[PDB]
């Protein structure tokens, strides 16, 4: 069921980073990783908790759809994308950090705990401020775990509404052409030592669905484009992608 596949360290190691890189076989119900103890070592989930936190904001109708609005709060910030207007979909592909704080405060603790526990999400442990513990509280999650509720929205099985599940894979959609779709969220966690960077999510090709979860480790934010690059390589390597 769980193959472990040391070469594929080269993929880090030649960037001088170390990581984890986990695959999930759909139809065979097989995984594959390269690092098994990493795989289930449990890290913040940084803006890859903005996966259920959507999903929460609108099965309570705290978002109503994918085109509202979230207007920005005219508080200067350095990440230039952040200081717009916003909706669902730019708000994932930004990782707009202040829209899901404003989320979550809505949400509030009681409903937000309760939701996590529904979806078996990592430790399940939103201790810290309701703001931000999915940067510097008490969440965490493994690359398996990421696998294990990813596969649960793929299949529309999460303990929320099926139109809530769509809207958020349609919030996910990251690259699309005639060869294969990745629906994914990136995360980058520095409040807590280790510093790293994740991507999770799936590849959908015509007659199968590769699931993936890596985290890599992120000294700087130099590295960050190295989430995505490595995690192709590794898909090229095993015939996923051309
Ligand atoms: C340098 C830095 C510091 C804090 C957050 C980010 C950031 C902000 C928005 C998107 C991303 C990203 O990777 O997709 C990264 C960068």
């Amino acid at each position: 069921e769980w193959q472990e596949n040391k070469s594929w360290n080269a993929h880090f190691t030649e960037h001088k980073s170390q990581g984890v890189v986990v695959l999930w076989n759909e139809n065979k119900q097989q995984g594959f990783t390269n690092n098994l103890k990493r795989a289930n070592q449990a890290f913040l989930p940084a803006s890859t908790f903005k996966i259920p936190n959507s999903l929460i904001a609108l099965d309570l109708g705290v978002v109503k759809d994918e085109h509202q609005v979230f207007k920005w709060d005219g508080q200067t910030r350095d990440i230039a994308t952040w200081n717009r207007d916003h909706n669902l979909i730019t708000a994932m592909k930004y990782s707009v950090v202040p829209v899901y704080q404003e989320f979550a405060r809505q949400i509030g603790e009681a409903r937000m705990s309760k939701m996590l526990h529904a979806f078996d999400y990592g430790n399940e442990d939103i201790s810290g401020n309701v703001d931000s513990f999915w940067l510097d509280g008490g969440i965490r999650i493994s690359a398996t775990e990421q696998i294990s509720f990813l596969r649960k929205l793929y299949h529309n099985k999460l303990h929320v509404s099926e139109r809530s599940q769509r809207i958020v894979k349609q919030a996910m959609l990251t690259e699309a052409n005639g060869d294969y779709i990745i629906r994914a969220k990136t995360g980058y966690s520095t409040r807590i030592e280790p510093k790293i960077g994740w991507w999770v999510g799936w590849v959908e090709l015509d007659d199968n669905v590769w699931f993936f979860a890596m985290n890599m480790d992120m000294p700087t934010s130099d590295g960050l484009g190295l989430r995505q690059a490595i995690t192709k390589e590794v898909l090229k390597q095993e015939k996923i992608i051309p």
